[PDB]
């Protein structure tokens, strides 16, 4: 989930 938040950018 860490990751695919930090996707967004």
């Amino acid at each position: 989930l860490a990751a695919a938040a930090a996707q967004a950018l």
